[PDB]
């Protein structure tokens, strides 16, 4: 059971053809955003992993932190962590957790997408997130992830957090179920 934190970039309608990065200041109206919304990898629908567990705007950025659940995944990827030269070829040598380093390396990125700023101009129709993936490109405003086994191991990690913002965010994070969160679609390729 794996927990992620990190500040994202804010990406509007990622992947397609007219994408564009959005200013943090263009969605903080619509934040914070405390109802899940699924964590996939690199915008893809079919490789959900896990769940968010609140997004807040704060001081510096857009903090996002998440549970990553998926069990065919959590499996795939320690297994890689323990057994594969490729998957450790870029990471230090030797790493107490090599699942935690294996994540931080492979997919630093937080990446939250958003509907196009031309709807964020006057009331949105509907939702105006629709889910946040881990990234192995296109970081820029956001900090590289940080993956733990403790949500609180996690927020702290972000100097650029203070401990009133760590304790608001950690509030929201406890209140969530964990047992309960639906599972994710993440199929092994394997
Ligand atoms: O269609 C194929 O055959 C196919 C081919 C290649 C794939 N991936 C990459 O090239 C790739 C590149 C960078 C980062 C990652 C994420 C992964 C890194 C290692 C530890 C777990 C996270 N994957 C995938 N996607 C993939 C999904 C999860 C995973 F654990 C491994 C691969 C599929």
């Amino acid at each position: 059971g794996l927990y992620v934190g990190g500040f994202v970039d804010v990406v509007s309608c990622p992947k397609l053809e007219q994408e564009l990065y959005l200013d943090p200041d263009q969605v903080t109206d619509y934040l914070p955003v405390t109802e899940p919304l699924p964590i996939t990898i690199e915008h893809l629908p079919e490789t959900e992993v896990g769940w968010t567990l609140g997004l807040f705007q704060v001081s510096h950025g857009i903090f996002c932190t998440g549970a990553i659940t998926s069990p065919a995944f959590l499996e795939l990827a320690s297994r890689l962590a323990d057994t594969s030269h490729v998957a450790r070829a870029p990471v230090k040598n030797l790493p107490k957790e090599p699942l935690l380093e294996i994540l931080h390396t492979w997919l630093p990125g937080l990446s939250l997408s958003s509907i196009h700023p031309r709807e964020l101009s006057q009331t949105p129709s509907g939702p105006v997130f629709q889910h946040v993936s881990l990234c192995a490109l296109g970081r820029r405003r956001g900090t590289v992830a940080v993956y733990g086994h403790d949500a609180e191991w996690v927020v702290s990690r972000f100097s650029s957090v203070s401990k009133s913002e760590r304790a608001h965010i950690l509030q929201h994070v406890s209140s969530c179920r964990l047992e309960d969160l639906s599972t994710p679609n993440f199929v092994s390729p394997l």
